[PDB]
């Protein structure tokens, strides 16, 4: 198996930014939001079950998200259908990779208990004030942050941490360096598996 690095981080923390520096090195990426997308694509068996349950009225993703919001009840139904499907499709894509290591980007890696799927956890860390600043509404982001794990909790889960609080203009070169150092370390971790 590819060595698998789960990348996560709270809303607005810079997961995409960091994932991009790894894909710049030619490292493959399995992205949870992309997979979640594939799973309900136009002609897909999941989609057609969603449509039977909700109506053609919905894929209009905004319409479906809208519907979920009603109460935990339809959300439960959808999660019972999609979460296991997304998980399996993730496993598939990861097992298909033949690079020495793969970056597995998952916004809810901890919260949805997908930590068993990766070898090691990379967190992009920033303060809550940074999350709010970068994500800019203030009200809406805060509720998202309330439903995600705390900074401390995310950090206790992390094997590696890259800090993204400083602005890119000044800190990008140090961010790049830290990614090159992790890159070299992950290749070594992949070799050690053999
Ligand atoms: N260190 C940086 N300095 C200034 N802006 C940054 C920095 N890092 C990322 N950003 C910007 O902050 C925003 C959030 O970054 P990014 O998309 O990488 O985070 P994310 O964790 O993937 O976001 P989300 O989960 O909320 O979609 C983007 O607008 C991005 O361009
Ligand atoms: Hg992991």
């Amino acid at each position: 198996m590819t060595y698998i690095v789960g990348l996560t981080g709270g809303i607005g923390s810079g997961k995409t930014t960091i994932a991009n520096l790894f894909t710049d090195l030619g490292v493959p990426l399995v992205d949870a939001d992309v997979v979640a997308r594939e799973v309900v694509a136009k002609d897909s068996p999941l989609l057609s079950k969603i449509v039977e349950h909700f109506g053609a009225q919905i894929l209009n993703r905004a319409a479906l998200r809208e519907r979920v919001f009603n109460h935990d009840e339809d959300k439960l139904w959808l999660n019972n259908l999609l979460h296991p499907a997304i998980r399996e499709r993730m496993k598939q894509k990861l097992a298909e990779q033949t690079a020495p290591y793969t970056l597995f980007v998952v916004p809810l890696l901890i919260e949805n208990k997908l930590t068993a799927l990766c070898d090691r956890i990379l967190v992009v860390d920033v303060s809550p004030q940074t999350q709010l600043a970068r994500s800019a509404n203030f009200e809406q982001i805060q509720r998202i942050m309330n439903s995600q794990v705390s900074q401390q909790e995310r950090l206790k889960w992390a094997d590696d941490v890259i800090n993204n609080d400083a602005e890119l203009a000044q800190n990008l070169p140090h961010l790049q360096q830290k990614v090159l150092e992790l890159h070299q370390f992950y290749l070594q971790q992949a070799e050690n598996k053999n």
